[PDB]
């Protein structure tokens, strides 16, 4: 069972060559998806080695509603250095929103908390909803959010998510996006008293950086192994997980395959 | 080619059971897809008469940035009547936030307009979004966006759209939504000079209600025909469209399905 597989493999096949913002070029595709079941097993890549410690800072930093580097370089995570200010400002991204949505009236909304609410107390909702693009506020970041919108749903006690992405990085950024967004799910559904369910990525622009063909080919190459299980320890607040919190069990993966980042 | 019909047999052969807002009762699955392709034909329903006009009417009506139902009246439009206020209004909706999203800084933002300059001018970016989800204006809605955010992509000077759209009532909503969102990349395809590809639907909680079951099964009976062509008469500009520049030829639907609304 490997959807990031089968995409990146379609892609590569398939996509379109496309210029891009960063003069980097891409092979490119649009509107593709990827379902994984999370009471299968973490879908954390085992066919490269992922640093699922970056990724479970990322998450955290998001959680904080910080957006300056510091503390992310504080616990040794670089992977948003490259559009930093001097200071280490990258302006109201991610976690800002979440946490922190500016209301016209002046109020900041919380939208993790609003969710949460919501799962515990309105599980039906349509409406359980979380929303990076921030219209008003994009021209201050220093990226739009590529993981925008997210949704969240329950069905019989188990908790599913659906991310909108409307740019995806494949080789780099989509792996750590869908190990974030799991492992969201998991704080969430520990949160609400819920079991997990499907995470469902859905892509807007899903590319392939022309720098990356060769580690991609590599990577198609290997065969996938099982994956890992996530013990998260009790918390009484997704505000207080720290990392120490967050176990991966039986992660065997293939070796690392590195690659530069488009800026 | 029938991704709609496809859609609703299997959330009615498989969907669960679920309670609802309206207190009406629905079938339900998360993060479904359809996918048309544009260029093969316009995608409005051919196993019911679906009422175009209505589906006309209301996208002008977002393009207008209107949110008061009179306009709709004028034009013998009822589809929003059970939502608005005694003087008409609906709060800051869909055509508000996509023509005049309101800025931190006072300024309003033309999402439509803003969307169009891309396409003409950096067709390979990977921004071209319109967002209807202004998390700090949602209460003051009658109802938050269903078709919530979308985004365009161009390859070989074709114009493709997905939706995400978070809650779809698969009956009565969704052939709106897909003609609807249809004709926008028809306009926008037109506007920008690209020609048609193809429109991705995305939907978070998709649902059929629990009193529209029959009307389903009597769809699901019938033998799709080809779709119709649509014709847009010119124009020099997406808000100087009218309805009479917008035709529809050779459609020819099988009989009307009546169904109730839910509120
Ligand atoms: N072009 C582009 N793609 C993105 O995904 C991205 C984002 C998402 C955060 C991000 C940035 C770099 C890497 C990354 O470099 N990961 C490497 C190294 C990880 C580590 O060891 O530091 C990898 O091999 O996964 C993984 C995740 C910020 N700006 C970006 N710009
Ligand atoms: N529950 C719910 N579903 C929705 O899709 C919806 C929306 C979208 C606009 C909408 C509302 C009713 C009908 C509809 O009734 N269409 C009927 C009659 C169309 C006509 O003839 O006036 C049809 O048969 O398609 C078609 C589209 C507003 N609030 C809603 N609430
Ligand atoms: O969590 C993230 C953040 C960014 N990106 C990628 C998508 C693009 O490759 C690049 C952003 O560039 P634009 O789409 O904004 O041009 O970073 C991801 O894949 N995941
Ligand atoms: O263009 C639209 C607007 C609304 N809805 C449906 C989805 C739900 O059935 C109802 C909205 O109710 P909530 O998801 O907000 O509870 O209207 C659509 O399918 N398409």
């Amino acid at each position: 069972m490997t959807p990031y597989e089968d995409l990146l493999r379609f892609v590569l096949e398939t996509g379109t060559p496309k210029s891009d913002r960063t003069g980097t070029g891409t092979r490119s595709l649009f509107g593709q998806q990827m379902r994984y079941d999370l009471s299968a097993g973490f879908p954390l890549l085992t066919t490269k080695k992922v640093h699922f410690k970056s990724v479970a800072y990322e998450l955290l930093w998001f959680l904080r509603g910080d957006s300056n580097i510091g503390w992310l370089h504080e616990h040794g995570v670089t992977i948003w250095d490259e559009w930093a200010s001097d200071t280490g400002e990258l302006g109201p991204i991610y976690g800002v929103q979440w946490r922190s949505w500016p209301a016209p009236s002046g109020e900041h909304i919380d939208q993790i908390s609003a969710a949460l609410d919501l799962l515990r107390t309105d599980p039906d909702s349509r409406r359980i909803i979380v929303s990076a693009w921030n219209v008003g506020e994009i021209e201050r970041m220093a990226l739009p959010p590529c993981h925008a919108f997210f949704q969240f749903y329950v069905a019989d006690g188990r908790l599913s998510c659906q991310l909108y992405q409307r740019s995806a990085d494949l080789f780099l950024g989509v792996p750590f996006n869908i190990a974030s967004y799991a492992l969201l799910t998991h704080m969430m559904a520990a949160q609400a008293g819920l079991s997990v369910g499907e995470f469902i990525w859905t892509g807007g622009d899903c590319h392939i950086y022309d720098n990356h063909v060769e580690q991609v080919r590599l990577q198609l190459s290997r065969e996938p192994r099982p994956y890992p299980k996530l013990l998260l320890a009790d918390r009484d607040s997704i505000f207080e997980y720290t990392y120490e919190d967050i176990v991966v069990k039986n992660y065997d993966p293939h070796p690392a395959i590195k690659a530069p980042v488009a800026v």
